[PDB]
């Protein structure tokens, strides 16, 4: 796949993100409602090697509804920044929603990145595969200083967490960038140090 960088900064309470959005309304582009489901072996055998295969249905706030297969390798995130390989593939919605209902139908798709994960994780199909359920996340994206922000209100069962990132061939600089503009208008913030996918399967 390509590799995503990209800047992570969680945003500490509710109030600190609507404050955010608040102050980013004029770059606002636009609003994406996501709902990231996710798929392993019982046996976990893609995240014991640092592998996430997720099924994301999105949709705006005509916009037909959209799923993307992304498969991401190898992921790395330190100091607030983000590294991953990710290799993703638009699939027909009705098919997605097929899989989340019965996930050895993902061997009925035909699609590239599913045969990646074949290829590369050594199944011939995905009979032995279930879904480990997932999380909406409401997605602001806004274009400010020159880079996309995108900011995100991910809902949990167990509550909900807040998020800026901003995927960029310059991450230290646009984190400078940004964390300047945050301290300046006393938003509350650290580095984010899980995925989404980490926060989720923690529970
Ligand atoms: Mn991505
Ligand atoms: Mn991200
Ligand atoms: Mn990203």
């Amino acid at each position: 796949g390509a590799m995503e960088v990209e800047v992570k900064l969680r945003l500490l309470t509710a109030a600190a993100h609507l404050r955010l959005t608040t102050l980013l309304t004029p770059y606002h582009l636009k609003t994406l409602h996501q709902r990231n489901t996710f798929f392993d072996t019982p046996k976990n055998d893609l995240s014991l090697r640092r592998a996430v295969l997720r099924l994301r249905f999105l949709q705006n706030a005509p916009s037909p509804p959209r799923c993307i297969v992304s498969l991401k390798a190898k992921p790395t995130l330190a100091n607030g920044i983000s590294r991953v390989e990710e290799d993703e593939e638009e699939i027909e919605y009705w098919i997605g929603k097929e899989c989340v209902e019965s996930p050895a139908k993902l061997s009925d798709i035909g699609s590239r990145v599913l045969k990646r994960v074949k290829e590369e994780y050594g199944f011939n199909d995905f009979l032995g595969f279930v879904c480990l359920g997932g999380f909406e996340n409401v997605r602001n994206v806004y274009e400010w200083r020159g880079v996309k922000l995108e900011v995100d209100e991910t809902k949990y069962d167990f509550g909900n967490c807040y998020e800026i990132e901003c995927e960029t061939e310059e991450p230290e600089r646009v984190k400078t960038m940004i964390e300047e503009f945050l301290t300046e208008e006393k938003i509350e913030f650290s580095n984010s140090d899980m995925t989404k996918f980490a926060v989720f399967r923690s529970g």
